[PDB]
């Protein structure tokens, strides 16, 4: 089961929510469209694992930001850009961005 | 810094196909990062292997990083204050480097030395 992201989402203020944990959301970046914002909260500090699964060959990854120098990076490996990471309640954004190439991709953030 | 030469971006260079050319190491390029435009890429060329320095200068506080990979293992910039910045060996080969924001408005000026 999946959630599709929702254009125009290229900055913050236009992110697309994720409306709770273990969800995952379906998405692109086709052409021009280089940029996706996602949102979303953490109501208890705790470990969470953040995990971008790409659905075709392109350079593509991710940053974590708070809503507030807390960045958090994606890790490049293979088809899949993840990372885990301690986060304290607050909203959160994450940008997902190509480099290179274009293509598609599935996006979770797992509590 | 001797030598050291002003050049400014050049739009549109939203993609690396478009990449605005750092032509040495020893240039500072002036961009800026407002509105709508959210990324800037650059390319360079290293010509011997070795240690490179890159270092974004943020003139105004926003949120800024860059993301460099080569044209053939991918490397970010660390943030720090109005200083975003790494040190990564690199082969001879074409580069491109990423400058994109995650948050507000403003100019910086980005240093690829070695
Ligand atoms: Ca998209
Ligand atoms: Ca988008
Ligand atoms: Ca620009
Ligand atoms: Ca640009």
């Amino acid at each position: 089961e999946k959630l599709k992201e929702k254009e125009n989402n290229d900055s913050s203020d236009k992110a697309t929510v994720i409306p709770n944990f273990n969800t995952t959301m379906q998405g692109s970046l086709l052409g021009d469209d280089s940029r996706d914002y996602y949102s979303f909260e953490v109501k208890e500090e705790g470990e969470v694992n953040i995990e971008l699964d790409k659905k075709d060959e392109f350079g593509v990854t991710w940053t974590l930001h708070p809503e507030s120098d807390r960045i958090t990076y994606g890790q490049v490996d293979g088809n899949k850009v993840s990372n885990k990471v301690k986060l304290r309640p607050g909203k959160y954004y994450l940008l997902v961005y190509k480099y290179s190439g274009s293509g598609n991709y599935e996006l979770r953030v797992n509590k």
